[PDB]
């Protein structure tokens, strides 16, 4: 659904068509003007950062594994005559429709008997999904993956690509897959009895030399070398695929460009009348196009074990019954062609729709992981109460759409309760300790991180014990639309730390809430604060991120009693464009204000600019008003004359309109 | 149901997150301050008990057995229609919760030749009550096997008698076969053979019953725990962790306190031991068993309407020893030679070391109210904050005072205990000696300490009144009409484990009131007899 994913984008964000991606890492964000203030009994110290960049790093790598599951049939496409008043295939009108058609008379009785089983095999989501992945593999084919590259680095702990993804050879995305071609046979109209467990599709005119090569590779096993997101492992959809094309199927060309895959999709959707099938495939790919680079070192627990992708079995019986598909189809919603029409016009817009969906999910799974099991709406039972339909199993797209509904605070409506795609809530529901590997840089690591060893020499491979999952992404596109006090994503905020002159700089935060806001605002001001817990004896640093520049309470890496000693004569100025706290006395009052917002994207430590035309909000009415218009100007070549007009020179001629 | 069991705890007590349990026995109580004031014909006397510890004792030892039964489906084409009406994951979560607490508190020792109850005259060992047992730790008790966790791939026909939803899931489905008798390691049948890959709320309440078992108040209160109670585990079909300890203690206390009253109800009234659950429930369960029996007793205790969303009948049934017209034979060990005088023993002549048997006809109270102290006060327990007890002293002929009435005798020995005078009386009908100092832990006298259902007259020995604990109020010679007025203030909770202090660390309401379970409370209406209890509709 293009419509619901479009509304997630911010108001200030004005996207263009083309986006020239030339790397496997993008820092999307915005530039804002922060007017910071520090008030005290001595006086006020004002600062101003005119261009403050708050970013979330997003990569094109992520371990996924496809499995073939059984899903509901999508009945949108079949002629409206055979359907009854309630909206199910009234068998008796099917036998009537087949009888009054251009079918062979000896096949009518035997084909009608099979109809009861074969007509309820309508799900082309798996085919469209694979054909969409082939489009983006050939478009962004020049992106590279190095084996010994930095997945994450925060100064203390480092995590390499070798650690998370073993059995991984370095190669380009184009050179990753070597897809073998499945057989594309021609359906004989005079076949005695239809062959079930072999799908048959429709086609307009002649199957082109390149269309054979695309359909051949789409219905085949994906066995990748490099762990890419749009080239993950998928099982063999089918062995053989029939195509009811009276004009013969040309043999396989071998080569094809990304423009030829768009040609193949547009013919397949139009012939089969499968627009709702495409809408399902569009939302599936939106989840599993890009995966987020973790905010903290201990936020890598989400991407340790491979999340399963639920691909519904390829099943289509249109080739055997050409009569039942015509120009008057049955559809539930009137805006059922909107998702395809959006993709054909603006293919590269999927990148923006993808980051909008994963940012919405991973933000909400952040503040869902911090609720006790003894509650009404908890970790296990947040999907059941929200869903008001009848899906087969609460997995895939249902779990991701219900998290988006919680974030935006609106009602998401789909025409069919389809349960296909990636399932994210895997590591959460387990409710056990996860062992993430790490290579150390400094020697004073295991004070900060909950490490397995207490003394570790530099360059050693250690393990961190993560119990509660910290947030993987900070809200950026969904900044101050549905604000919570955990993230504290306000435009205006203030904190009041109360100290007396008798205290020699040392302040104890009994409250946990205002400790989080103090440590966060001090980092905007470019000050390196290092607090020490009095009960346990561990240490926390506000500088625990190089992207957002905020301090969340989950950076403590421990749930206990709150007694944080901060010594305010060991505060060090780290960044540029900073206010100085030289020597405070009395009550401190910190405050900031974010005024304006400008969309910015970075890649390879350089600005990535959006190019091409101005993207519009395509509605169903905007095309069918031109159908209402029809260009009703009678196609008659009316040539109008020009009267020559003489003036002073007479050498040169001058023509007038009347 | 957290919000239900959380309400049972007293208003003053708010427990912390963690609790490091390092034994098979925990005392829980409070340190109250008592301000007594005495008045009689001789004159007036005023005193004050500065620190008084009233506590019960709860253990992790209880013989239980699991049975697989068919229960209602929790609702929170041909094949789907048959399977949806039997979906229940309560039995799987039950075993998964038990595995959590075996690993956490997996350093608790059960010694076979240890004490269970010890008063001074009689003694019960763990050899008795639990035969077919050996010495083992909780982690060493179970050696669980693993069921096949297969992957569900396209398969069109669901295989029958296998649910579809590694080492944890494998062991949760397997058989439990314990060596030492432990509460959270009780015998359970095999759930399933294979497993393809509100229900939790049921399993949470179901474990709150089993987790802990009471240590009996007197030797007669061991009759409850002889016969193994059955835990009804539903059939498995599908198509602050440490706070549970406090909720469990709160639940089992409320049940065993109220069964003290239900046992004394005569079997010739509207509400009796047979027909008290059936009148209370206002739903449609499969059978009045398990949790429905327990939650009915909590409603009768607190005096509030308890409501669950689904009428689930799964968990331990306690009312088994109660529902049988037979005297129960508690096996005991003789410590002092004068044991047959006190306890109703078979052999009237005994020697220190002999193993004899005592007879129990009416089941006495197993626990005294501690957490549920003064939320609703009955005359039997007399658990008031403020009370004025008035009794008329019988004429002392030689050195003996005859108490013919039953109520007056209860009030007399209740006063003398609060003053701290160990009085010993002789029951004239039976010819056995009663003592007000029966229980040391809870500092109160119940009428069931006489150990004789029926009618009798008591001959109190006024010359041999010992002085165990003496405040300034305490007098030995009462004269005329005795008035005692006491006030209880300054409550503070304290827990003891292994004879040391255990410290805590860390738009429209669519009613839909047709299917929902509702449990109506009963109020005790006191009558002249005092020995018999009677229930009425409020």
């Amino acid at each position: 659904m293009s419509s619901l994913l479009n509304s997630l984008l911010p108001e200030y964000f004005k996207p263009k068509t083309n986006l020239n991606i030339n790397s496997s890492r993008v820092q999307y964000g915005f530039n804002a003007r922060i007017d910071m203030q520090y008030e005290d009994d001595s006086g006020t110290r004002k600062g101003s950062r005119p261009n403050a960049f708050m970013s979330n790093t997003v990569a094109f790598i992520g371990n996924y594994e496809g499995i073939i599951v059984d899903d509901i049939p999508i009945l949108d496409g079949l002629r409206a005559d055979i359907f009854d008043t309630h909206g199910d295939l009234d068998m008796g009108l099917v036998e009537d429709a087949l009888s009054k058609s251009t079918m062979i008379r000896r096949n009518v009785p035997t084909y009608t008997a099979y109809a009861s089983e074969l007509l309820y095999k309508r799900n082309l989501t798996s085919l469209f999904y694979n054909m969409l992945r082939l489009y983006y593999i050939k478009k962004w084919g020049s992106i590279k993956y190095e084996k010994d590259a930095i997945f994450y680095d925060n100064g203390h702990a480092c995590l390499l690509n070798r650690q998370l993804f073993p059995k991984s050879r370095d190669a380009s995305l184009e050179s990753s897959l070597s897809l073998p071609e499945a057989e594309i046979a021609m359906l004989d109209p005079g076949l005695e009895f239809p062959e079930e467990d072999v799908p048959a599709i429709l086609w307009h005119g002649r199957v082109s030399s390149r269309a054979t090569c695309i359909l051949g590779q789409a219905c085949s096993e994906f066995a990748p070398l490099a762990p890419f997101s749009i080239a993950h492992y998928s099982p063999q959809l089918t062995r053989k695929l029939f195509v009811n094309a009276p004009a013969g199927i040309e043999p396989s060309s071998g080569r094809y460009t990304h423009e030829d895959v768009k040609d193949a999709i547009t013919i397949l959707v139009s012939a089969n009348q499968a627009y709702t099938d495409f809408e399902a495939a569009y939302l599936m790919l939106a989840q599993t196009l890009v995966s987020p680079v973790p905010r903290t070192a201990e936020a890598s627990a989400w991407f340790i074990n491979a999340g399963m992708v639920n691909m519904p079995t390829l099943s289509c019986a249109n080739g055997y019954y050409p009569a039942l598909t015509n120009v008057n189809p049955y559809h539930r919603l009137d805006t059922w062609k909107d998702t395809l029409n959006h993709w054909v016009a603006y293919p590269d817009m999927l990148f923006y729709h993808s980051v909008a969906m994963i940012e919405s999910c991973y933000v909400e799974l952040g503040n869902v992981a911090r609720v006790s099991d003894s509650d009404a709406i908890n970790k296990y039972t947040f999907t059941e109460l929200s869903v008001q339909g009848r899906p087969v199993m609460n997995r895939g797209i249902i779990v991701d759409l219900t998290l988006v509904a919680m974030r935006t605070g609106r009602e998401i409506s789909l025409p069919y309760p389809v349960s296909c795609g990636l399932t994210r809530t895997d590591a959460l529901l387990q409710g056990t300790e996860i062992h993430v590997p790490v290579v150390v840089k400094d020697i004073d690591m295991p004070q900060y991180y909950n490490a397995i060893d207490k003394d570790v020499i530099e360059g050693q491979e250690t393990v961190i014990k993560v119990k509660q999952l910290p947030p993987a992404m900070y809200p950026i596109y969904t900044y101050g639309i549905n604000t919570t006090e955990f993230y504290s994503d306000h435009f205006e905020d203030q904190v009041q730390v109360e100290m007396a002159p008798i205290d020699n700089g040392k302040a104890v935060f009994n409250d946990a809430r205002k400790f989080s806001k103090f440590m966060s605002i001090m980092r905007m001001m470019g000050n390196d604060v290092t607090a020490t817990d009095l009960v346990t004896g561990r240490k926390v640093s506000n500088w625990a991120d190089n992207s957002s520049g905020r301090f969340l309470y989950t950076d403590v890496k421990y749930e206990g009693q709150t007694a944080f000693l901060v010594d305010m004569d060991t505060v060090k100025a780290r960044d540029h464009c900073w206010v100085s706290i030289v020597d405070p006395n009395g009550t401190m009052n910190l405050s900031y204000k974010m005024t304006n917002f400008r969309a910015a994207m970075f890649s390879r430590n350089k600005p990535l600019y959006m190019t091409g035309g101005s993207v519009r909000t395509i509605a169903t009415g905007n095309y069918r008003d031109a159908a209402e218009r029809l260009r009703a100007m009678d196609e008659t070549l009316r040539l109008k004359p020009f009267k020559i007009t003489e003036k002073l020179d007479f050498r040169v001629a001058a023509y007038a309109i009347p």
